[PDB]
């Protein structure tokens, strides 16, 4: 279900806009303490999504600082891809400006418009805008914001259905770690062990006793 053509040209008149809103991408920045930051690019053509054009970037850096990993990323990706008609950024006044700024230091130019992370507020051009709650135009930026969330969010799924598996495996009384890790390496999520049998459970660590311990707590 895509972003509503009609609302595509109420965004245009809205942003005043020169051009139609056919290409849209989509920034959120989220941040692995310790580790890095990961920028999630999505990209809508014509109002759908265009899954295939979906990139990520990581910043390393222990700490966040968001408004210099939206400069990095505006200027890692504008420099190798054509702008498109717009750009959205997850995120306020601030995530906003630092998108501007980066664009201005690469000499390049292209509508940035940003939804407020607490409130639905929009924000264009150093300006909140606080539009009706049904309106269409905010119900658009909400479905471009929950695209790019859901992008994000899908960076370790993998790594966190392992996590969530060996929680509640963890919960298996005497189990032990090498049978604890040969059932997750094996199912990878609970949804998987969870479809199974015992006897396929039984089979990838050599104790059916265990096996039924393992259905016990699932
Ligand atoms: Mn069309
Ligand atoms: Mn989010």
């Amino acid at each position: 279900r895509g972003l509503r053509k009609e609302a595509l040209e109420e965004l245009m008149k809205l942003l005043n806009m020169k051009d139609f809103p056919y290409r849209i991408e989509g920034i959120d920045i989220s941040h692995l303490q310790g580790k890095y930051t990961v920028a999630s690019l999505v990209v809508f053509e014509d109002g759908f999504p265009k899954k295939g054009d979906y990139r990520r970037y990581k910043i390393e850096q222990d700490h966040p600082d968001d408004y210099e990993s939206i400069r990095t990323v505006v200027k890692r990706r504008y420099s190798k891809h054509p702008l498109p008609n717009l750009l959205f950024v997850d995120g306020g006044i601030g995530q906003v400006n630092a998108a501007i700024e980066a664009l201005k230091e690469i000499g390049k130019d292209c509508p940035v418009v940003g939804l407020a992370k607490k409130e639905e507020t929009v924000v264009f051009e150093n300006r909140e805008i606080h539009l009706p709650h049904d309106h269409p135009v905010l119900r658009l930026l909400v479905q471009i914001r929950d695209e790019t969330h859901r992008f994000a969010v899908s960076y370790h799924r993998k790594r966190r259905e392992k996590e969530s598996l060996r929680s509640v495996l963890d919960n298996v009384p005497g189990i032990g770690p090498i049978r604890k890790k040969k059932l997750i390496e094996h199912f990878g999520s609970l949804e998987n062990i969870r479809s199974a049998s015992l006897e396929e459970i039984a089979r990838v660590i050599g104790s059916t006793e265990i096996a039924r311990r393992v259905l016990d707590i699932l």
